[PDB]
Formats: C-alpha cells, sequence, structure tokens
C-alpha cells in the first residue's frame, strides 16, 4: 500500500 502497492490505490 505504501511499500506493498496494494492494488485499487
Ligand atoms: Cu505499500
Ligand atoms: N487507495
Amino acid at each position: 500500500c505504501y511499500i506493498q502497492n496494494c492494488p485499487l490505490g
């Protein structure tokens, strides 16, 4: 999300 590049930010 900040380093786990999550989808649909
Ligand atoms: Cu991340
Ligand atoms: N997001």
